[PDB]
């Protein structure tokens, strides 16, 4: 019915079709969405997940051209705060499964799913198996 | 103006920023248009262009999520016919500079360009390059 604005975020290195599976879940979790995806900044990124091949750039400038997203917040907070909520006017935030207690305790949690095995490092792999140990 | 059904064609093995913006520059040639994609299947890619990492269906499943893209024909022609442009009412044939000289004649070819530099397999060579040859 009425429209509803939902939040996604991460890290989006590299993107396949496990993030825009992701991404189309997100947006489609009810009738009328505006889906907004944050990507986190570079320095965040390194300090507490580790290694990002991408910069914040092309990470961005990639989500960009997947149709489930409405807007990109460029480099987004690390951390979700209930201000940056009401800030955004954000009605859910959409992650897969505590950190996000307080969004469940405010009824602004929705979950979504991996797909393993379809990422850009598997797809590697599939190329190496064609040239055999001996 | 009017609505003018767009074709581009070609294998979308392992989709990254290059194809995506391929697709939207042919997207966007005219003001209003239908972009109808064609994905070659695995058979012919290999026989007449080389390896191919993902399966039709893979390929296809990704090029679905692109915001870019109205329609897919897969698997496609290898092969652009006057009668494929006919049976799908198309306008333009979008590809990046004959086989195409025909089109050329025709009024029905539309460039598009590449972008260096983007590919997933240049990705892969941003992240061996953190381990130092000694
Ligand atoms: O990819 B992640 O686990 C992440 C980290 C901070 C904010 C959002 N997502
Ligand atoms: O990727 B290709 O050069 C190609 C081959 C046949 C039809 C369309 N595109």
């Amino acid at each position: 019915s009425k429209n509803v604005v939902i939040y996604a975020d991460g890290v989006y290195d590299m993107l396949h079709l496990g993030h825009m599976k992701q991404l189309e879940q997100a947006k489609k979790l009810f009738e009328n969405t505006t889906l907004i995806v944050g990507v986190t900044s570079d320095n965040e990124t390194k300090l507490f997940k580790g290694q990002v091949v991408q910069t914040l750039e092309e990470r961005t400038e990639t989500l960009k051209h997947i149709r489930w997203v409405d807007e990109i917040i460029s480099p987004c907070p690390w951390v979700v705060t209930p201000e940056f909520l009401e800030k955004y006017k954000i009605d859910y935030v959409a992650h897969d499964d505590d950190i996000y207690a307080w969004l469940k305790r405010a009824g602004k949690f929705k979950a979504t799913q991996r797909t393993e095995g379809v990422s850009t490092t598997d797809l590697i792999v599939r190329i190496l198996k064609n040239y055999e140990d001996y």
